[PDB]
């Protein structure tokens, strides 16, 4: 069921980083990966979690839909793409940390606390603030338990309305041509250490899925392209992907 991979962390060693890619395949039930203990270590998801956070917004109401506009609070950030108005389309794709935060004060912890414990998200704990437990609360996932909750989702399988669950699906999508889709979320931890790097979700083919979550080092923000860079080269490497 879970076969172990140790030449794929060349992909990382070439990068003077560490980390670890975890595939599954769905037809088969088989996953793969370069470190079996790294895959299942837990670390923040940072802004992998505005996937579930998403999907409680969207189901309690609090996004009405994926058109509505969160409008720019006119504090001045550091991102310039923060500086503006955002749909949840947009909010994902920028990954608009202060406009899931104000998402997480609508939910309020004991609705936040019973989502994540139904959805089998991570540790399901909270602690720290309601407005930052993601980026430096409690709360941490593995790569394979990220597997786990997307493969729920892609089913539409999470104790939310199945419309909530295709509004974040398509918010989700950030690749497509005649060979391949990419549903995906990026993350990057830098609150707790060790400072880490995510990219989860799943290329759709036309017969079959394969799911992905990957974490590694990023002492600094110059190697966040790596994420995805690394992620398709072992794709590549494994065919999945021309
Ligand atoms: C340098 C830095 C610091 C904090 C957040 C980010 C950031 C902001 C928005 C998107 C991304 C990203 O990777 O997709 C990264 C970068």
């Amino acid at each position: 069921e879970w076969q172990e991979n140790k030449s794929w962390n060349a992909h990382f060693t070439e990068h003077k980083s560490q980390g670890v890619v975890v595939l599954w395949n769905e037809n088969k039930q088989q996953g793969f990966t370069n470190n079996l203990k790294r895959a299942n270590q837990a670390f923040l998801p940072a802004s992998t979690f505005k996937i579930p956070n998403s999907l409680i917004a969207l189901d309690l109401g609090v996004v009405k839909d994926e058109h509505q506009v969160f409008k720019w609070d006119g504090q001045t950030r550091d991102i310039a793409t923060w500086n503006r108005d955002h749909n949840l389309i947009t909010a994902m794709k920028y990954s608009v940390v202060p406009v899931y935060q104000e998402f997480a004060r609508q939910i309020g912890e004991a609705r936040m606390s019973k989502m994540l414990h139904a959805f089998d998200y991570g540790n399901e704990d909270i602690s720290g603030n309601v407005d930052s437990f993601w980026l430096d609360g409690g709360i941490r996932i593995s790569a394979t338990e990220q597997i786990s909750f997307l493969r729920k989702l892609y089913h539409n399988k999470l104790h939310v309305s199945e419309r909530s669950q295709r509004i974040v699906k398509q918010a989700m999508l950030t690749e497509a041509n005649g060979d391949y889709i990419i549903r995906a979320k990026t993350g990057y931890s830098t609150r707790i250490e060790p400072k880490i790097g995510w990219w989860v979700g799943w290329v759709e083919l036309d017969d079959n899925v394969w799911f992905f979550a990957m974490n590694m080092d990023m002492p600094t923000s110059d190697g966040l392209g790596l994420r995805q860079a690394i992620t398709k080269e072992v794709l590549k490497q494994e065919k999945i992907i021309p």
